[PDB]
């Protein structure tokens, strides 16, 4: 896919550390901005992960004037480079199990590169506490809501980002080959042959501030608005 | 097809993240535009796929005072290349199975090239909001809708598009090459030939501004308009 | 027929992507605009297709205030290119099946080629409205209306067009090469020779602003004129 | 990981001196700052360690008159340096226990490099006496500590922290190497082989003022706010 290898390998450079759940599409990445509305159903039993669905809403218009007010204020710079490559093959002489002289090969060699800068925002729980006792929710607003009440999945906000800042690309290749060369005096051959290879490369290229991950904080709506920064499972947003 | 080749691979390139069904008709990239409406008939069973039909009709002319009102604010900039070649074949010295002495192979050799660049256009649901707040319906325009209301189709609209702003092109080459020389000593024939090689290419260059892919949303006529941004299975859009 | 196989590759081009029935007439390819009328008998039972039969009619006319006013808005720009070449032999040394010592041989070659840009002119489902809405049928007009009326076939007006204004060219060539040489010691004949071969080629280049396809919407006359953009079967338009 | 390697190759130039309980994510090193909070769960038995994790929170809006005070007095520059390389390898010629010459061979070689140069900022005792006198708890403060209170988590402050100045950096590498050479007259084949090796590289910059360790001291929260520089086990913040 190009994409969940390299913001696999970013997650994995923090050792699982943090939530930060990854970001798997180029369409959401630009959605995963602080103060956005997302939208994820409960699990399925224990294992089917419900994945989370951006919504492309911003809490300003939920509350009633206008806020605008976003308050990043964390920055910092990590810059990241890394490379790979490989090759593995194989050959076998076969004559033993059937009526064939089996002369055949393969081999399998690829590559990758990365390399970027990343910064980190966020929002202090201390901005949440004054939008939410300055300024309340517009109750008569629902035509986004109201079907979203009838699904009655839990809505959370963001409150982490992960965005990369400079002209990140990332390259790869491929190289699959085959061979086969096959003496069998049998029944329904006596000699043959086959063989086949491809080559294949790409080359992404993500714009500067893009979020890679992110992280939740559950809000609770049964009259008005309330924000659960670590809520516990099963806390339904609705009755 | 030169064309659902590149779709499905940009497709791919998001590892299925996030719904953008793809278009086929390449006259048909061009209708599909924000705020347009689309039809599609409901499933057969279960997986002969209604196809979307495109309709290059707004909803601002369906609404009363000639709305012309587009929030296209969404931009971002992925670069993409890529190459693949192949090359196939194989060789056969067959002479028990029959009365011939049969010397013939094949190979199969093909390649392609593509470069792009990529913006996404969204719209805001609260501007659906408002959109809906402050115009109803013009009732008395259904020479476009007593005919889809027989049909009964549901609609949708355009809420996605991710379009591509570049003089684009792709280039594939393709060969086939087949071969034989047979020694056949039997009733009809004692010695043959036949062989064929043919070559072909082509090259597509899609203009800067032609839609990929799209997301919809739904929206339900029954006695006024109402869009519904996810709705469930089996809404009917009228009665 | 040197037109037959560019348009059916343009065609091709789309996967089949919507309906575009294409043209196949050189002289119904000027007659094919958009606001223009078309006749079409019913089918005969399921694949004695009625091909359709371009009519130089406007339906400026048949209104009465001389409208003449055509709503050509889309256009775009795509650039096709390809080539082809194929060649295929033989050779058989049959001296077996009956008195003779054949030996004769065969070869097929030819190509293609063809460089061509495409546009697309089509009418919005609004001016269709307005203009059933201001302004009426002549009623006292059926000079070419009372014969149509008497076949009874459904007419369709002309609603999209694939028209191309480029000096495109097509190049083909052929060659046939058929050679035998017999050695057959028989009843008539003991020793004989018979082959020839024919070269060909044709160099056919279309003019600025043709049409290469269309989309049809067919029309009710029973009292007065109305346009259904998407009816259904046996939806006859006289009585 | 590249990131516990350095860490724990710094805490361990220590001799297990000091607690300087190590941080794990890289998000949470730039939130690990002096009067900052952190919360930790109490441990399931004995060994099952509630890894700590950090609260973007400070003490200076917990109280009322908005202190933004920070005495950070401490200050010294340690200068580290580090090296290391490798080369592990094996051969094996092995025929009796089975029907095969097998010759093998594995190589695994890799490195590291790590500069640095460390402060350590604290905070007196004297200070965290004084701000207990002079100001207390806003008492209507729960929004951000009545679900904490639910939790019942024992929430902690940061008193030490130990950072970095320059663009420190790490440059680790890897090599596997496989091999083999199977020459096996058995029952499914004669003879094969088997081989695969990759590289590997990566280079992380941490940058200027990025914390590595921490220390806590451990308050309560019953009816007032108070904060025992050095508590014992099972010490509950709440009821």
């Amino acid at each position: 896919s190009a994409f969940e290898r390299v913001v696999r390998r970013v997650v994995q450079e923090l050792d699982h550390g943090g939530e930060f759940i990854p970001v798997t599409s180029l369409q959401s990445s630009t959605g995963f901005q602080p103060y956005c509305l997302v939208v994820r159903k409960p699990s399925s039993s224990w294992f089917w992960k419900p994945r989370y669905k951006c919504v492309n809403l911003s809490i300003k218009d939920i509350l009633e004037p206008d806020a605008a007010e976003p308050d990043v204020q964390r920055g910092r710079s990590f810059h990241f480079y890394d490379a790979m490559d490989g090759q593995i093959q194989g050959s076998v002489e076969l004559a033993a199990p059937g009526q064939a002289k089996i002369a055949g090969g393969a081999a399998v060699s690829d590559s990758s590169s990365t390399s970027m800068n990343v910064y980190s925002l966020s929002v202090d729980p201390n901005t949440w506490q004054t939008l939410l006792h300055e300024r309340h929710l517009r109750q008569p607003e629902h035509k986004v809501l109201q079907q979203l009440r009838s699904r009655g999945d839990n809505v959370y906000v963001v409150t982490e980002v992960l965005q990369t800042q400079k002209e990140v690309e990332v390259t790869r290749t491929h190289k699959r080959e085959g061979s086969g060369r096959f003496s069998l005096p049998g029944a329904t051959c006596e000699q043959g042959e086959g063989q086949g290879h491809l080559s294949q490369k790409k080359t992404v290229t993500i714009p500067s501030g893009s979020t890679l991950a992110f992280r939740v904080a559950q809000l609770v709506i049964d009259s008005d608005l309330d924000v659960l920064l670590f809520p516990d499972k099963k806390q339904r947003t609705f009755q």
